[PDB]
């Protein structure tokens, strides 16, 4: 049949791509081709408009199987061709060894690190539910799309997928349909060696619906029926168990050897001849397959055309909601939204930056509907919920509604991070955030790095940033954390010192379109600084206190800026004149002009950094570094600062030693380099 | 009764400790005191010998509840007193806000970061099973101890505990008995808001046995009976559901407000009077409670005395095993074990450091019985299993035996990391390791940081260290990872360049008693270096190529040392004389004498670092840094190196620019500082 021919075409494109690269993973593509064919035939999508907001989304969570995804995209006429398949895994190609949303048309997210994609799918589905609750009206199903996810055994072993699956079941996300490639083979061999749990029983315990397809190597009728069944269960996410043979058709089918290496050439020949293809030919695309797939594309394009007319009619019937929706689909924030950001003066009271963050959120959430977010069971500590908002919950619970804006993630940092990526991936200008303690952002490093690589504008509201948290002690006090994330490409790491800087940090985080943000916020109160403003802090680094005859400049962040200002006064009594630079975001600063940066960190003056955590990275901006390169302590925070000499006198002593160390030396800016 | 009085004493000590600190968590201690009393009465332990190898172990995974643990330790006469309880959460005390194994007698592990302790308990139980299988003989139950773990709802939400619980069920760890504090309250309020899964059904799906105690606020008879029942089920770990009221007895019992803040003074008064205590008194310890607890201690000490005689008789009956066991309990490796480490010369073939690591393990595992380890489903890629070893599995599976040495962790990096901590915590000189790709060590950051804080000598075998892995692409290629872990206190991060350096890295990792190791290893082949040795590499950094008239020194690690040596030859043709330093472990280097370090990185010469990942940290050792501060690419590895100019010519160009940049300048060692 043409369907059988399509499945063979998919299988053979994937195997031929792996063969051409002499690298990659043929097994899961061979096993999952029937399911991929069946699912894409049920999906609504436009290969010529990858951003249609009412498309069904597909996520390949088992990203190593990407030769399968690329084959589907090529067959359906996305902006990806057989010539791109021939360049699978080759430097600079559009067919990298794991899918990248920035590079691959039709890749919704970046997968490859196991466990992530299913969580991303939870986030896409969460966003779709929130979006539909916000915009749909009687006779106006603006959003009614599904989220389809393929996943393997490795994904099911990773704890992040358990977190997201527990939460998705709690949230009754009925438009999520996941498919488990139940092939009983991982890299170490049989799943009997390490993975003998009853997966189906576990998913039932989370509140998922289950459909089992016992012969998923061939039974596309049953796979299609499973999708229909899943669509009838509107209050549970569904897991479809696809019992497959890894490498189906290969001489080496059902073995670990077909997971992750190219097939032998003789194996590929017998595959082709068993399926009616020419064993002398590679990258074959039968025209009948193209015709069949084109018919589905044409039907989908008519569906999108009708959706566009529905949207036009919606804008007439619901003028304000329609304009809001249009603005969001154009990727634009509300005009002058930032006028809602709070502004402070030096006469205002001292406030913890966690509380300043609460106040910002309270002002901007009512003004910017595309902001949603939550906390990982730290709502009353992170201060992440605006008063007067309702939680995102299924209405059946009585605890919220899908129109809600605040997500109770539970104690699930890693899944929160990956769900945030999925919410961003949904689109519609979502600007979403997640709160935890800064030290526990590290639990989510797998997802955070993918936010950076995927260029998603997500925001971590990361409170309790340092030893300033006090009594909870060294298991809670960050040391390495900002160095880790600052060393990751494309992460804005804001550590605001005061009210104006906190508003600048949020301005950056909400305006972002391609850069994730981490906001490192304090438990303890900090004073409003003389010299701070949103304008200056928006440059990432700025001169807080200018001293034309400076003997030293102190560069600091966060809670240490006020410390530096106090040290300047001690130094004045020692006959040393200091300037102060505040560096609330190193990435934003780095992006400023060379001349701007040199105006902040000039030649001809020693520069000392002060920040109560690792000194890594700080030599970019300073000659000497005063930091904390050991673990913390359990005690009242001011006593810990005193112990480690993060006091005005301790900073002054080190500043004076710095001045003395550079006596008789020629000093150039830390910004200078040889290459 | 005296048991009732003991429970009240525990509750009130915990509440009074929180009150004195005006900080901490009274709720779970109040709810769990009956269970703590019952479990400690069943446990075998010696407060005067915390390291007795056949003790039962207790782990408080819900570490915020540590006022409960400290109260138990004080009542049982560990080296912790009521005066220490009065200093709960105070700077420098023995009663920090979360338990620390380095600081607190009777704290087996460091908990506080949720999810970790249950995984640590899995590791303690895994080690006990392996240890018993290795040493027990007929009439010689050298090891027969249990592992008791308390955990809360937050622990059950964290994905790491799902990973470890799936694995523990697979491994049939019948001496693990965990207790869930089923109080339905977390920080964000009711568990109905985010945690509605059927926990018991999930644990059954993992192959755990379940006991439910419906009235755990009072029914210590049922808690004791649950332990007896769990001990009869020898092939399944057991979860005991303790249905409790958070803050039991408080006016605010059953509310989130009692989770994490001190009780009101009037509340504490009514607690005391309801339980027969003096509301005017704090830190009361009724002598009858002390007497009761002392009787159990005395009985346990007689049990240990008998164990010591059993051990003496074992050494007579089994002389070789007995001497091995004695050596391990003394914390000593086999005499001259390191003579098994492979040694290479520059005439030997190029080898990937992953393969060199395989070869080391193959030589040392047969010589050092206390080495065990595994991989997170990457055994044939990490090369972590010695040929001729058997896997650690329950014999009932037919797939291994508990005497086995190789653990199939599955795709569970985070739990692997926390299980490794538990294996180390067991003691008996275990030197245990875990393999994954370096980029996915990041999935386990929560546990890795705790290895460092807890001072456990665990080892990560972290292969595929860079863009040198090639085609899998940027989702797999580390950039930030070594900076992250190097910035963490107390982590040795070895990046060996060749065979001799790889042997030095293992010498360090296996000899370690207080410092975790990460071994960053290559996919690709590297040459054996002229000038390397175990002796020199054991210093962490050393002069590989000495040049007395150097214009520049190039400092490098791993795969970039050979690159630096090739660049030296290009530079010679440009009239520039270079030296080369190899820096296989920055931590070990830092610990050398000032004079040694200055012999490697002298004054008076520019120093350029070369390492194909983040430049963070490198200014400690260099004036200029050539690194990779962007994400990688999917392609053949040599083409990626060429793209980023990590070539002999690219390094030489930057070296020449460095020499030119310092012309006419006075240069001092990067090791110098102002303070
Ligand atoms: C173990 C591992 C894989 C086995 C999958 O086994 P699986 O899901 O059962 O896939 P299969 O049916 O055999 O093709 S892929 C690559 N990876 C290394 C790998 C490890 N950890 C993380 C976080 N991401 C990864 N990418
Ligand atoms: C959420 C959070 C807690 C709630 C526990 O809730 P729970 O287990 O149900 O405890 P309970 O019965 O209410 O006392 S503690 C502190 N913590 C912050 C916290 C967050 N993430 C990590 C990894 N470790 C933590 N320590
Ligand atoms: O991490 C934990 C305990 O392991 C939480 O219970 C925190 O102790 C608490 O949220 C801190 O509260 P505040 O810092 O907001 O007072
Ligand atoms: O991470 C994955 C895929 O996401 C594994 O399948 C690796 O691709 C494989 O283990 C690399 O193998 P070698 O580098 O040992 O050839
Ligand atoms: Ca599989
Ligand atoms: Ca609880």
């Amino acid at each position: 049949s043409v369907d059988q021919k399509a499945i063979s075409t998919i299988r053979l494109l994937a195997v031929d791509a792996v063969a051409a690269a002499n690298s990659g993973h043929p097994g899961a593509p061979l096993g999952l081709a029937p399911a991929a064919h069946a699912v894409f035939k049920k999906m609504r999508f436009n290969p010529k408009d990858t951003k249609w907001i009412n498309r069904d989304r597909f996520v390949l969570s088992n990203g190593h199987a990407c030769a399968l995804l690329y084959s589907m995209l090529v067959l359906y006429g996305y902006d990806l061709t057989v010539e791109d398949l021939k360049k699978f895994r080759q430097l600079g190609s559009k067919t990298p060894g794991h899918p990248e949303n920035t590079d691959v048309p039709g890749a919704e997210v970046t997968t490859g690190p196991l466990g992530q994609g299913i969580c991303n799918g939870v986030g896409i589905a969460l966003a779709q539910a929130q979006f539909a609750a916000t915009y749909n009206k009687p006779d106006f199903p603006i959003s009614d799309s599904y989220t389809y996810v393929f996943l393997g055994d490795g994904c099911l072993m990773e704890g992040v997928s358990s977190e997201a699956s527990s939460l998705a079941g709690h949230l009754q996300l009925g438009n999520l349909i996941a498919f488990w490639d139940d092939n009983k083979i991982s890299i170490d061999g049989s799943t009997e060696v390490a993975f003998t749990e009853d997966v189906i029983a576990r998913y039932k315990s989370y509140g998922w619906h289950i459909v089992e397809v016992s012969d998923a190597d061939t039974d596309i009728t049953a796979i299609a029926a499973a999708i229909d069944e899943a669509k009838k269960v509107t209050n549970k996410p569904t897991l479809v168990r696809l019992t497959t043979t890894i490498g189906f058709g290969s001489l080496a089918q059902g073995t670990h050897g077909v997971h992750g290496a190219p097939l032998k050439a003789d194996d590929i020949k017998q595959l082709k001849t068993k399926w009616g293809f020419n064993p002398e030919e590679s990258f074959a695309v039968p025209a009948e397959v193209t015709a069949s797939y084109n018919e589905h594309v044409a039907e989908n394009q008519k569906i999108q055309q009708q959706w566009n007319e529905l949207f036009a009619a919606y804008k007439q019937k619901y003028p304000e909601l329609g304009a809001e929706l249009q603005r969001r689909l154009d990727g634009k924030l509300p005009e002058n939204w930032d006028k809602a950001l709070p502004v402070y003066t030096p006469a205002d009271a001292a406030v913890a930056t966690r509380k300043l963050s609460e106040i910002v959120l309270s002002k901007i959430i009512p003004e910017v509907p595309e902001i949603i977010g939550g906390s990982a069971d730290l709502t009353p500590s992170n201060l992440t919920k605006a008063k007067g908002t309702v939680d995102f919950q299924p209405a059946a619970t009585g605890l919220g509604d899908y129109s809600g804006r605040y997500i109770r993630y539970g104690v699930r940092e890693h899944a929160m991070g990956a769900i945030m990526n999925g919410i961003a991936a949904f689109g519609a200008n979502y600007k979403n955030y997640g709160g935890t303690f800064l030290n526990f952002v590290s639990y989510a490093a797998g997802a955070v790095r993918l936010s950076a690589l995927s260029e998603f504008p997500i925001t971590w509201v990361a409170t309790h940033d340092s030893i300033g948290l006090g009594e909870d002690g060294p298991t809670h006090q960050p040391i390495e954390t900002l160095a880790h994330f600052r060393a990751t490409p494309n992460i804005s790491v804001w550590r605001p010192a005061d009210g104006n800087e906190t508003s600048a940090a949020y301005k950056s985080a909400i305006e972002s379109t391609h850069t994730p943000h981490i906001l490192a916020l304090t438990r303890q109160n900090l004073p409003q600084l003389e010299g701070s403003s949103i304008e200056k802090a928006s440059k990432g680094g700025y001169t807080l206190v200018q001293q034309d005859k400076a003997d030293i400049i102190i560069v600091a962040t966060g809670s240490e800026v006020s410390l530096a200002v106090d040290a300047l006064k001690v130094l004045e009594g020692q006959g040393i004149k200091a300037g102060v630079v505040s560096l609330p975001d190193q990435l934003t600063f780095d992006k400023q002009s060379e001349e701007y940066k040199l105006s902040v960190l000039p030649d001809g003056v020693p520069i000392l950094s002060v920040e109560v955590m690792s000194t890594f990275g700080w030599s970019k901006y300073s000659h000497q570094q005063f930091g904390l390169n050991r673990f913390g302590a359990s005690g009242k925070a001011p006593e810990i600062f005193k112990l480690f000499e993060f006091t005005p006198e301790g900073v002054a002593e080190r500043a004076a030693k710095t001045v003395a160390f550079y006596k008789g030396k020629d000093v150039v800016s830390p910004l200078r380099s040889a290459f």
